[PDB]
């Protein structure tokens, strides 16, 4: 049972090369389970989703190796089912349906059940599926899903902006037959990054990253080289931890493009921001943060994923910040953790209200998620003495080497096993 031992307070500065977007290679790891010809993922992160993804695949009967990519040779798929120990650890598994069904005309996947962050049903999913073609049925816990011969295109409205669907939607419908259209389909980056992967297969799809999916299904998808775009969230991290530390930090292989309601916020807290085609750069000059408000909602607003972490620089900032959260309106786990270390905070309904304040104590907290989980290694950074983040399990899922690159930015941090 890993946990982090932080010793603060530390100023963080210096370079941080950013990761492949652990959000983009998930779904195209999975998508490319429709590829009949070798695949070469590159960019790919080295973190616990991806290690699961892998095993998944592997199960199916995919041919899987990596490093910095992932190469994919799916051409000899022989299992149909994603077991419930598996889809337990990751919920991201209920892709594996779609592709599958469309593929091979069938598929069946554990049935995610409860997860902490809040409500998470994927009821759009399997709505999508179905209005695809596709029959589906709860059986022992499993989500069956079968078609005879080709999914047929459809236009589809989405009662819900879910990055999930979108993607499980968009993915089946490269095989079906006909054109298919995704109303009110999610805008992220990762489902624009999905897209054009499936596109370099063979695919026909526009529309990616506006409300409006279109996709003309084809015969078959073939195999190809793809490299996946830049991790925004760990990027917003790192800037993050710059920020709440008087601290100066470039971001290398980044992608501006995909964090202005981030940066347009770090830039109210008072930071000093220069970007340039794949760089970023942040300087606190020293300073304190500003509070700022901050309303978590789908791409490209503020999303939920760097929550946390704003309620951390909200917590040691000067002034009253107030966080509201729209996608996981009971994503606040991190909250009571950051007040064992001195924080100051409300919670009412889903708005966060925050007291800064100038400095935190260093105290054991526990991890739960594994992106917000990061503000806790954040907070120890910051923190007067010792923090022991207990979990980190989680992190490990969500960030490649979060302990190196915090070390090279200053950071007093090791990984304590066992004791
Ligand atoms: C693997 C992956 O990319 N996961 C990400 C993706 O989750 P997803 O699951 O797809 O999210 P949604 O469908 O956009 O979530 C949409 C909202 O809508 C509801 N909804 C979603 C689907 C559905 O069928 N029915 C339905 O009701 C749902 O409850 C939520 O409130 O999008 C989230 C929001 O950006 C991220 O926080 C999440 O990262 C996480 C941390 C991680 O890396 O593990």
């Amino acid at each position: 049972m890993d946990k982090f031992r932080v010793q603060g307070p530390t100023r963080l500065q210096g370079e941080v090369t950013i990761s492949g977007a652990k959000n983009a290679a998930l779904p195209i790891l999975f998508a490319a389970l429709l590829a009949e010809e070798p695949v070469e993922i590159q960019n790919v992160p080295k973190l616990k989703d991806i290690d699961t993804t892998m095993k998944l695949l592997t199960q199916l009967g995919t041919k899987v190796e990596r490093x910095g990519s992932v190469w994919i040779d799916a051409s000899n798929v022989n299992n149909f089912s994603a077991p419930y120990d598996l889809v337990k650890t990751m919920r991201a598994s209920i892709w594996a349906l779609g592709p599958l069904v469309a593929r091979f005309g069938q598929g069946q996947v554990s049935l995610p059940g409860g997860c902490a962050i809040g409500a998470r049903p994927v009821d759009l999913h399997i709505f999508g599926l179905e209005k695809l073609g596709a029959e589906i049925k709860l059986e022992e816990g499993y989500v069956k899903a079968s078609v005879n011969g080709r999914l047929k295109g459809a236009h589809i409205v989405m009662d819900k902006v879910s990055v999930g669907a979108t993607v499980t939607i968009m993915s089946a419908a490269t095989l079906a037959e006909g054109t298919t259209i995704i109303e009110n389909a999610a805008r992220e980056p990762e489902i624009v990054d999905t897209a054009n992967f499936l596109v370099a297969l063979g695919a026909k799809i526009s529309g990616q990253g506006t409300d409006r999916i279109t996709i003309e299904g084809v015969e078959r998808l073939g195999g190809g080289v793809y490299r996946v775009l830049p991790d925004r969230i760990e990027t917003g991290t790192f800037l993050v931890a710059a920020a709440i530390s008087g601290g100066k930090i470039v971001c290398r292989n980044a992608q501006p493009d995909t964090l202005d309601a981030v940066l347009a916020k770090l830039r109210e807290a008072g930071a000093d921001i220069e970007t340039g085609e794949d760089w970023i750069s942040l300087d606190m000059h020293g300073k304190r943060p500003k509070a700022v408000t901050v309303r978590t909602a789908p791409h490209p607003a503020f999303p939920t994923d760097m929550q946390a972490q704003f309620t951390l620089l909200n917590l040691v900032a000067e002034g009253t910040g107030v966080i509201t959260e729209t996608i996981f309106e009971n994503r606040f786990m991190h909250v009571p953790e950051l007040i064992r270390m001195g924080a100051h905070a409300e919670i009412e309904s889903n708005t966060v209200i925050c007291h800064g304040v100038e400095k935190l104590s260093g105290a054991q907290v526990m991890a739960t998620d594994l992106r917000a989980s990061a503000s806790l290694v954040l907070a120890g950074c910051i923190a007067e003495g010792t923090t022991v983040v207990d979990r980190i399990y989680h992190i490990d899922r969500g960030y490649e080497r979060i302990e190196d690159k915090l070390r090279a930015l200053g950071a007093n941090i090791e990984r304590v096993k066992g004791e």
